[PDB]
């Protein structure tokens, strides 16, 4: 990979980008930072994985360095984002996973190191917002601080914009059956701002606010306002399932449907939008780098203009993968 | 609590309809079937429940009787269910729980041996159905075998019901997420006719079809063919929840929503639709006897005629208490 | 009549303590002080509790006060311990259930702001441990800071006491299976300390140190140097079970040690150790107010000097009702 | 020169054993027969697995035979195993994996239409059981029926034979942590003859018996009386866990031990005993084709005559494995 990368915490998101990052070789990782994890511990927490196994490469720590596959990363154990030197560890691209520096103010603080763009993988209050095969042309190198979106959006969107081309969706609502992540509890405790998230994973199901159907409506501007959802936490580890109840303008058969979203998958959105007629459950796309799998076999139609529309995700690995294809347009672009 | 009850199979339904017959007092058990389950064991199934605890009064075998409380229950050991002698063990009503006897033709075979009325405790393709809350003043003294419908349809029903009477459904697509039941897998196995049914339950997200939105069709005669949906199982031992996406003819306003449930939730529904507007998850409803709770909170809206509602049930105990409030009601009518 | 009491901490141990008193009725719950749970917050996790249920009785916010059954109670909001006012609140004992003030010099912040003893419901590197029904009548009116060890030295000692006491244990070695716990995560996050408590804990059975069966030695002081063990972390939310195998100085026929904990569950060990023969499994102690149940049926003797002991405990409400105890048993000496 | 193999059971362990001589190529499937699983099905459940992962070669029904890798599998739907024409497929050696052909008169069986030698995936009352790095070289030509033992045996007896041919082991109790099976149930169910393993295997921690230390004493016959042990049931999908608490005759200090256990991983028993002194937890073991793996930071001694070691076992995959090793050990030897 040509550009240099720098991650910006080695949390579920940053490993997992780093992860793709060197599975793929589309961008080279040079610099990681982390306050709270050391060298040492960080090689343990990528080598070994409980979801997607081990990593496969060698990873070790050799003087003062995170050295994958022979590549030796700077590591910074900084908590001001503005004091970690980017510039000096040769990163060019930030990869802001913390979840607490999503405002293009705060993570506008890496350009003080000397990073040239900051590449936020979460949804931002007000940076720009993109969806790799959905929005991503819109991209140009006027923009230092871009948002990636949340792995829920890069679900929706892609289907969102297939039936929104073919069809029009007048409306629609979504419900996502989320597998557990990082800010939940195992046993009943605080949560302080959401409440909910704060009862025992393992127990239960846990309704969740979303903004990811409104933001397929700033990443399609078409549907500005026609959709909204809401989620439900359940107790799996990964993998994650989106479905969309919407009405069409166009009436469409749901052999109809599955034509032009099979048609979609193997041209313009191939290895981000797939397709499947199998009998799939959850585990079956664990570790699949897709952003978005309709499932042909589970979706309904009630009539031509009002169906249910159902699709994967791998919560983890599709949106991992999706920061490294952006990162890698962006580089194509400079 | 006078109509004398027998128990066609004591799997999961079985024994969760003893327990709320017990617990409630509004029928008595006077005799229970199953040719595979032994009194010794029954004694035990009944004393020790992983998801309800255990039972709060006294199991024991005496005299090749199951006593529950001092109260001594026959025990049949029949494949045959015509060959059951309830009307000997003073068995009025006959609660056919084995989920194999489901057509008026199969579960009629208990008439054979005195009963005079069959429920069904499962959907039946022609017996009557009913709903309490929703139908049940339908029922009457010539109906001899009559179908509860499934957990589900008592979920879904009695919030159809207020949301048709109140704004008129035009169509609805329904989802639930369910808790796992027993023709589920430990691990991935063979299932045959339902190929993803066969896949590890505590590893997956698993889609179903579910006939229970179709179903409210025939307890709401007026809702016919404008509602179906399909099913996600989960890995959680109990409750489920109920996402109705539905199209309304009057405009309304989220608040008018909760102000109409809560209103149903306080008068003609009250023990069988409950309305909470706390920050609930799954786990609040474990051993809770309505068949549907509006989760105020969860629900979202789109615009004035296109809403998600929420609704929990504990999909063993909410049901088991409506099929011996069914047989009270039925009595109350002779 | 009743000794009042103030809880440190809102977390597990000192949500379940302060429903353990409100259930059991033996102290008066006057204050809490939490600097991270507000009060409306408390009411919301007080009332519902995914492992034990909801509140029995009633649970609201008024007047600044959390307010259980009518019984108002004082919040504090404080990082320092010493700064609590415990004497404006009227608390006579406090319950130390953070998990960071375990030292007698760090629990004895709480006599500045006017308490006159306080317990530290977790192991103490200093202060004198006591178990009840093994060494509580070693209390004196001099201990003002005292331990009530852990969960799992709860369930142990009670055991090997009688086992010690009748056959004489040369040596033993636990292990315990033990329910996730609120340090663990719920994917692979940071532990730093301790590298595989960071394992995702839905996923995994996670080996794990602690020093409960070198505890029992204090508590026991003819079993210092005795016992020791480990732990394994399992993906269930509650109950635990300790697997206790030792090498008996007298010959005890399996039989012979199946009757002697009996004798001790119904004399002077009754409510504290439990004696069962049935088919049990973990979620049959879910609420069990026991601090050990001997498992009759599970363990194993190779011979009459080598035998594997079972016994469950829930790690959660037995260790809660005995800091109950040890406080009722403490007012008694007053 | 390969040997040409019918399976029969396509469950967990027939479908693993597949998969395990397909990756290894040390033998060739060319038969398997099941009742209950026609061809399109086992199509499906060979292709996807939740556990470890999609088969990434190829998998299609092809003119009625199970295509792998362009290996075509005849395939029965025989209930009555002395009517599956093993010979007309060309099968010489017969794995019995359904679990209920276990004695060598039953297992007999799969002589009668054709195969030379039965190997039974499970263990046997009376067949000659084999554990690989341990007895295998006991094997001869004339044994035409013999049986793998357990996985758990597997686990046990390679650690067992280094430990007590180092230091002697004069007792040992065994405890194994264990993943779910296919004969265990979702929710609370059926299970006449062992009631315990009927509980849910989601929500419960369940001891169960096992012979499979007792069984170490045949495979190492100078450890016969010497061990016994016991299981708990946790809920995990796969990998277990020993812990076998030993009596030494020579005094073994606990880095000892590691030095004789990582010197038999490194020579006689590689690939079948492991050694780590990594953080490991039990998902690190997954997809892991050991039989046993020492984990040396796991275990503790209490002195140098009582020790407690354990060992990690994939139970799917590491004894799917050492049944293809034996097939290619017995073939060598024709």
């Amino acid at each position: 990979g040509k550009v240099k990368v720098g991650v910006n915490g080695f949390g579920r998101i940053g490993r997992l980008v780093t992860r793709a990052a060197f599975n793929s070789g589309k961008v080279d990782i040079v610099a990681i930072n982390d306050p709270f994890i050391d060298l040492n511990y960080m090689v343990y927490m990528f080598q070994y994985d409980s979801t997607h196994g081990k990593f496969h490469g060698t990873v070790k720590a050799e003087n003062g360095k995170l050295v994958i596959n022979g590549n030796p990363i700077t590591i910074f154990q900084e908590r001001d984002p503005s004091k970690i030197k980017w510039g000096d560890a040769g990163a060019e691209y930030v990869v802001e996973s913390t979840g607490v520096f999503t405002t293009m103010e705060k993570a506008g603080a890496h350009l003080q190191g000397g990073a040239k763009r900051v590449i936020i993988s979460a949804p931002s209050a007000d940076a720009p917002m993109f969806v790799m095969g959905v929005n991503h042309e819109k991209y140009d190198n006027s923009l230092k601080i871009i948002s990636n979106a949340s792995c829920t959006t890069n679900c929706l969107a892609p289907l969102a914009k297939v039936i929104h081309d073919n069809f029009g969706i007048v409306e629609g609502l979504m419900t996502t059956v989320h597998a557990i992540t990082a800010t939940q509890k195992t046993v009943d405790g605080p949560s302080g701002k959401l409440w909910r998230d704060g009862r025992g994973a393992l127990q239960n199901i846990i309704p969740a606010s979303t903004g990811a159907a409104k933001a397929v409506g700033k990443v399609i501007p078409e549907l500005n306002g026609k959709l909204t959802g809401m989620a439900f936490r359940v107790p799996t580890a990964n993998v994650s399932v989106v479905d969309l109840t919407c009405r069409l303008e166009k009436p469409a058969k749901y052999d109809d449907i599955k034509k032009v979203v099979k048609q979609a998958s193997e041209g313009p959105l191939k290895g981000i939008l797939g397709y499947t007629e199998h009998q799939v459950v959850s585990s079956d796309f664990n570790s699949d780098t897709h952003s978005s799998t309709f499932d042909a076999g589970a979706g309904i139609a009630l009539n031509d203009h009002f169906v249910k529309l159902i699709s994967w995700y791998d919560n983890e690995f599709g949106y991992s993968n999706r920061v490294v294809d952006l990162m890698a347009h962006m580089a194509s672009k400079e």
